[PDB]
DNA sequence: AAAGGGGGTGTTTGTGCGGTGTGGAGTGCG
DNA sequence: AAAGGGGGTGTTTGTGCGGTGTGGAGTGCG
């Protein structure tokens, strides 16, 4: 190898030092590209610009991907929130919101309005007033809109109102309207599990994650108007405004009118590839959402700029600096990401067989520059060692210190959530995924609104160029170290900590497990067997000669199957897309098993004996099968 | 390569010429090994003998596999079939059968007895007397017992009686009792989809294929006694005995008492491996059922003898003749095969992650010598070219002619059925599977009875040694050509015929498809795309250098994914184990789509519009995704 | 009979071929 | 207090360690 890690890192750094990220973001926030709603003309214009840029970079191949998806848009009739008397007579209009929640059911609901803090399950459980047959008003944040709506609907609430409170969203003007989607999932909600291509002819199907109650986003002024008609006083545990109130007066009601209409649109996914020199059929996917409801400077402008600049720099290094990737690099520009990563999920569903054990890592650039105080990572454990090594190399954009300051950062990593485009890659496809951001201690206030302009981003983050340079540096080092080395730099040994944590959590209910005719010895043995398999694999890697391309291919295939073997092989990928037992959603996951067992502990009566027994069996054998497959040949398994 | 195909074929032939198959079968039918019911002491003794033989052959590794499965056995109380009056009073006992149907519901049912020909759906549809609230009596054969019971149960019959008629089973004595199982599936019916290991702790689960009505096998004398109390005359279209009758007299009823009890038993799967010299992690599995209800000479003795002799010959060639397999060879001795390939299916479920894309072919030796007139093959299309090449080489055991006599043999190959141990490998695991037999035009009469002794086999098939030698020759040539060549000898191009046949069958309902807002252009394009992918792969194989181990590994992996890509990625592997869209069972298969569309054509009212639309979408995209994955890299797909 | 349709084969993938009235490769009939 | 239990850590996978009353690696208390 003419270029080693040090020389290639230096080349990446000197490419970054002469890159104008601020100019690219400013160009992406031009009037020719905003507003940039999914399937619009501006979205298609930016897709064509991205495609022409990928062609200008002289990538190995540039190709398009058209999907026809169903999304919700505002009707000609305006959604309205209205205070009505006990007899339904008009009192006074509250607000005709400018924003809306996509995939909210188009319906009119009237009833009492009661306040939940954030819509989390703890907020609903610890709430004095029962939320049934009543509209719940929740504050935006701490969970996705879909989670809030699902939690409210599971308690038989007839509607949801969402607003951004002053404390958590210190926006100066209270009339600002924002956008979200209430689909508890990813992709097109009307083509669950299948690619939504013309080939399917779009059969009548409907995802179970679609809400059945109206959902509406209202401005802070509208929320204060509603609180003016309420009585209860919010608890101090909710660090919210003093104007916030709990329950509507007994002589008033709220009529929520939602009339969003489904629209079928064409979304483009733009791809470019830098084909590898040793193993081109294996690749790292680098993706960034392109669409945005408003201007989307931080929502999609920063990610698209990072994608374009990374593609340019990597093409320059491969073509001019002599960089020779062993694997390929795919640069993906997703569309319809504001509706739940629709483009990425439909691409994953369309090409699942082609991406199976070929794409071994997804890097998400969405909202990578969102602030400057903290560097936050949510990723698969396989990427923890790579992230730690990158953090020890990349300096902080503002302070001269390296990003690696906390030795225990890995124990504070948040699980990937539905709002992240890396979640479909990890939980559904079993491809290790990483999402990182430079963020503050608080959520970005303008994210998802009409004030998410480039001017606001450059005002909130002066020296945005350096922060974007640092984000592109960590992403480029990810790509280089995942693609140039003879080893994949995926740490299968990091799942030993995950299994230990699961065993420790499950040991809290040993009395409950002993009350049933069950035992934890099989899960203990599975944890030990997985550790032994990882140690065997590390010994094999150490013994193998690096120049021997065959044995290293075998070992790298064993490493690539690690994340796939944690997808549940017992649930329907159509009904339960997120089959990952660690990071997926559904009763097949380990957290669901722990939740069911905790329900048994509380003696609430909602515990399901048979469901828990099946969960324990399937989880135990999923872990044991992952260990067995990682160990080696079928005859080498101990039992 | 010191040894080429000709020299190695000659070595195999000269090893076979000095092999005593008759002696091995006679030894396996000794009193120390019969009767050999699953989980019994004789079954364990034969498992230990097989393990000691594998160790004596000096195979690379010999290992065991213990499963604890639930099977049905006869109670202390005898099952009885009784003729009763209209008031339920005893008339006279018909028979206390010596055999039974495993997994039949233990219940007592009384009602009218009506005759269906074989229990096939056509037999029930074309039957004058409605079979509801009545016991149906069917002839054994032409479909599995489970299929008969499911067909009867779907029409609300309260019980099933099975007998072997004189015409189809020319057994001299009419008192012979036989055995079967009524589980519409494979594996342990009480651990559906999961390995049934101690790790699962055996949660409360139940397969949907278990019948809910009593099922009993009765002797021919008992059936004639029952027909003596019947009135109707069977149609001449049923080529059955003249004694057969249709419907019970109006003044008589049949009381069927079944009291089978579940028993948990330990079954052993004995394995031996001959590790390859180039790609040991990939292997061909050669399997044979060991257990049998009776003596099981043809049911399990012949297959086990063939397995032992093949293992001996291949170990001798690898150790003494210099044969150097590129891949490995696994010799598997399954147990509990009489209950629906329980051992093989539980092994597949236990090690699904380890066998995934590692086992690329399963060869089934069960009932390979069952006669001498015909050579019958049921296999995956990927193995059709290998089977044809083997047939052109192997001479017929009796006549000097080669096995390949009919040029159109491939169009007459029967689909693998539930009674075959290769069916779980093909339909569930996506591993190409082959089952062959030397059989007559009629079913083996003693198969599954207490007269399936070695004496009957040697009387019915004189020169059994030569027929067993020919069966071992075709199996050994299968193993050699699948394992020695640098190419896998799997013909992906044979699925072009399957897709053409599917398109031709679907073209019969173009008017019905046009009546709905549907089109077949996507399936036509999928067929063409799959052909283009296969042609591209053949061109790549021709261009690639054989000595280049890396590119050939890549191409062979592309070939190995072919059968796996035809498993439906949209159904639950637990609820629908047989996910193969061609050879599986369920609404996800292409035959199910055709059946639904035919239901639309008949205007019966049972057609499901939404189900058919989803079926068409999912089948179209399964075929298109298989084509896309076979074509190559994701960027090389045309659209 | 005459102008246009559905139903048709089966390797050169072919899904076309609707305009001519049989024929691309294979092939009908109102 | 004394003999035996459930609950406990967290790399040397550790699932053990129940008999001693704290300790394997880490570590309580009736
Ligand atoms: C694929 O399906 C989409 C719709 O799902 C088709 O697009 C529509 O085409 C009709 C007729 O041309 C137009 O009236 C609609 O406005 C289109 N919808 C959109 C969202 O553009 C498309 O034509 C289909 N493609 C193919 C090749 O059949
Ligand atoms: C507990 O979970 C089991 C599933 O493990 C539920 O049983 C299922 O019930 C549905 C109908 O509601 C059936 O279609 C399934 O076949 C059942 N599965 C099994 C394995 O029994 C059961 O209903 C749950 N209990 C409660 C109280 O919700
Ligand atoms: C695995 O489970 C089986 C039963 O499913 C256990 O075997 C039973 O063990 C009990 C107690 O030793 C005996 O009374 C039964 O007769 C056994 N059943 C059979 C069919 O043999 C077995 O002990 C379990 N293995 C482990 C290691 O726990
Ligand atoms: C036709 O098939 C559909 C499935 O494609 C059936 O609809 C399902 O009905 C069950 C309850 O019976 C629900 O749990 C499923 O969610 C439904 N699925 C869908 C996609 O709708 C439908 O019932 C069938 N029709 C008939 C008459 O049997
Ligand atoms: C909520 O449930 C309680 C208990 O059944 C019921 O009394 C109450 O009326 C319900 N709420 C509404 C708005 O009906
Ligand atoms: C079978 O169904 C028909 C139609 O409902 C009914 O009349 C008849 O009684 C049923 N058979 C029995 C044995 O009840
Ligand atoms: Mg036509
Ligand atoms: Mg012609
Ligand atoms: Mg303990
Ligand atoms: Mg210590």
């Amino acid at each position: 190898r003419r270029l080693y890690w040090d020389d290639l890192k230096r080349k990446l750094s000197e490419k970054l030092d002469s890159t104008d990220f601020t100019g690219t973001i400013k160009l992406l926030n031009e009037n020719s590209y905003v507003p940039r709603e999914a399937g619009s003309q501006k979205d298609e214009n930016l897709a064509l610009y991205v495609e022409n840029q990928f062609r200008e970079f002289k990538l190995s191949k540039v190709w398009r991907d058209q999907h026809f998806v169903k999304i919700q848009v505002k009707d000609s009739a305006q959604n309205s929130v209205i205070i009505v008397d006990k007899n339904g007579r008009l009192v006074y209009l509250v607000e005709n919101p400018g924003g809306y929640v996509a995939y909210s059911k188009a319906a009119t609901v009237t009833g009492k309005l009661v306040h939940a803090n954030f819509g989390t399950k703890k907020d609903f459980e610890d709430l004095y007033t029962p939320v049934n047959g009543s509209i719940v008003i929740v504050r935006a944040g701490k969970i996705t809109f879909a989670e809030k709506v699902a939690n409210a609907e599971s308690l038989n609430a007839i509607g949801v109102l969402i607003y951004m409170d002053q404390t958590k969203f210190p926006i100066v003007n209270a009339e600002l309207s924002f956008f979200g989607h209430a689909h508890l999932g990813t992709g097109d909600p009307y083509t669950p599990g299948f690619p939504s291509f013309n080939h399917t002819q779009f059969p009548p199907s409907r995802s179970s994650g679609l809400p059945n109650i109206p959902v509406q986003t209202i401005s802070r002024a509208a929320a204060e108007k509603l609180f003016g008609n309420m009585e209860g006083d919010c608890p101090s545990d909710w660090k919210t405004d003093s104007t916030c109130r709990m329950v509507t007066s007994e002589s008033k009601n709220v009529k929520l009118t939602v009339s969003n209409v489904l629209k079928e649109i064409k979304i483009l996914n733009i791809f470019g590839v830098i084909k590898g020199f040793v193993e081109p059929d294996h690749y790292v996917v680098v993706g960034a959402q392109r669409d945005a409801w408003g201007p989307g400077a931080a929502k999609s402008g920063v990610g698209t700029a990072l994608l374009l600049k990374l593609a340019q720099m990597f093409s320059d290094m491969v073509l001019k600096d002599g960089f020779q990737p062993s694997r390929s690099i795919i640069f993906a520009s997703w569309s319809a990401g504001d509706f739940g990563s629709v483009g990425a999920t439909e691409w994953l569903e369309g090409y699942l067989s082609s991406l199976h054990l070929k794409a071994f890592t997804y890097i998400n650039l969405d909202k990578a520059v969102l602030g400057t105080s903290n560097f936050k990572v949510s990723a698969s454990p396989l990427l923890y060692t790579l992230i730690e090594k990158t953090m020890q190399n990349v300096k902080h954009p503002v302070t001269g210190q390296f990003l690696y300051q906390d030795s225990n950062w890995a124990s504070k990593v948040e699980k990937l959530t539905l709002d992240n485009a890396a979640f479909p890659f990890l939980a559904y496809s079993g491809i290790p995924a990483v999402s990182f951001c430079f963020c503050e201690d608080t959520d970005y206030p303008y994210l998802g609104t009409t004030m998410d302009t480039y001017k606001e981003l450059i005002e909130r983050i002066p020296e945005l160029n350096k922060v974007a340079r640092a984000a592109a540096e960590v992403a480029g080092q990810f790509v280089i170290k995942l693609t140039h080395d003879v080893e994949l730099n995926l740490d299968y040994e990091r799942y030993n900590s995950q299994l230990l944590s699961f065993v420790r959590d499950l040991n809290q209910y040993r009395a409950d497990i002993k009350e049933m005719g069950l035992s934890l010895q099989w899960l203990y043995s599975a944890r030990g067997d997985f550790f032994r398999a990882t140690s065997r694999l590390t010994t094999d890697f150490g013994n193998a000669e690096k120049t021997d391309r065959f044995v290293m291919k075998k070992l790298n295939d064993r490493v690539m199957r690690v994340e796939y073997h944690f997808l549940s092989p017992y649930v329907s990928p159509k009904e339960s897309p997120f089959r990952h037992v660690f990071w997926g959603s559904g009763s097949h996951t380990l957290p669901a098993l722990l939740e069911n067992l905790k329900l048994r502990k509380q003696n609430n009566g909602a515990f399901n004996e048979t469901l828990f027994r099946n969960q324990l069996a399937l989880a135990t054998w999923t872990i044991q099968g992952a260990a067995n497959a990682l160990s080696g040949d079928v005859w080498d398994i101990d039992n």
